[PDB]
């Protein structure tokens, strides 16, 4: 029986918001079965809880932001990427401020902190959302699709009109029943361009943004002295973002995601269109993990 997982132990990190550049304390706690993942603004009296679910996404400009009233939890995509990759159904995430800390710009630190604490299998079937039908969303040249597939698999393609890809369109594709999220995707850092410094300045964005937590690019140059973690880092990071944004469904996907330049917006649109077309999906468990179309790392 594929069982639900929580954290074995509590996890504490410190960091800054990429967008707010604020110091934030982060705590992840176990939660009981069918809790799902709930963010908690503990710097407010009363404490303000936003379940990590598609309906709660409010802004998707340069991050996925959870909103309940005038209250946001900004930039959830990387942590939720990590928590999906390791298969966590149930957790309380406590933040002392509006934004998850960026750490190094990838999910590496999160997967490491989580696996150090270890996971706890809980005595209840894990619910899975299976794609039964193709589901597609477009807006101009951006496109995002769910396709039935016995497994979980994430394709992504983007053309940047940017010198730094030395001409080439970035593409990649990963079967997570074949390949490790931890080795191949988790270490892929977020990234930004100096040609956007004005606009970002004019939106009060990327205030915590530096070489220390992001691949920074000035025309022909990635400024990061030590370069990249993979030749295809940028596109592997878009796959990390998609895994996080997708996990706001509140259950794991049996299916294939195909992204063509899709951002946080179009990812979230795809979730909504999907939830809405109940013909296109069903919830399933597996009484025998030995015949499931996906598996997970030992807890
Ligand atoms: C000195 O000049 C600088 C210019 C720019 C930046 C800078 C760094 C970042 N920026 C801006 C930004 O918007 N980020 C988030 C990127 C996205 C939205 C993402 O990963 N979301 O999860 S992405 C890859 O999907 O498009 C990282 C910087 F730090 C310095
Ligand atoms: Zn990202």
């Amino acid at each position: 029986m594929i069982k639900q997982r929580t954290l074995k132990n509590i996890i504490r990190a410190t960091g800054v918001g990429l967008h707010s550049g604020e110091k934030v304390y982060l705590t992840l706690k176990p939660a009981p079965v069918d809790t799902g993942i709930v963010f908690s603004r503990t710097d407010l009296d009363p404490v303000v809880e936003i379940p990590a679910r598609a309906e709660n996404v409010g802004e998707t400009t340069m991050s996925t932001t959870l909103v309940k009233g005038d209250v946001k939890v900004d930039t959830v995509e990387h942590l939720l990427s990590a928590m999906a990759g390791l298969g966590i159904d149930n957790a309380y995430v406590e933040l002392s401020a509006s934004e998850v800390p960026i750490m190094d710009g990838s999910a590496g630190p999160f997967v490491f902190l989580i696996q150090s604490a270890g996971l706890q299998e809980q005595e209840a079937a894990k619910k899975f959302i299976r794609i039964k039908r193709e589901v597609s969303v477009e807006e101009g040249d951006k496109r995002a699709v769910f396709v039935p597939f016995d497994g979980f698999k994430v394709s992504f393609e983007i053309d940047f009109d940017h010198p730094v890809f030395r001409g080439r369109t970035q593409q990649a594709s990963v079967d997570f029943s074949s390949t490790s999220f931890v080795k191949e995707v988790s270490r892929a850092r977020t990234f930004g361009f100096m040609r956007d410094i004005e606009y970002l300045r004019s939106q009060n964005l990327a205030l915590g943004g530096s070489v220390e937590n992001a691949i920074v690019v000035d025309e022909n140059r990635v400024l990061n002295e030590d370069g990249l973690r993979y030749e295809d880092e940028f596109v592997k990071h878009k796959i990390l973002d998609a895994i996080g944004d997708l996990y706001l469904l509140g259950n794991s996907l049996i299916g294939e995601f195909r992204g063509f330049k899709s951002g946080h917006a179009l990812n979230n649109q795809l979730l909504r269109t999907l939830i809405a077309d109940k013909d296109a999906w069903e919830v399933v468990t597996f009484e025998d993990a030995r015949t499931a179309p996906i598996s997970y790392m030992r807890p």
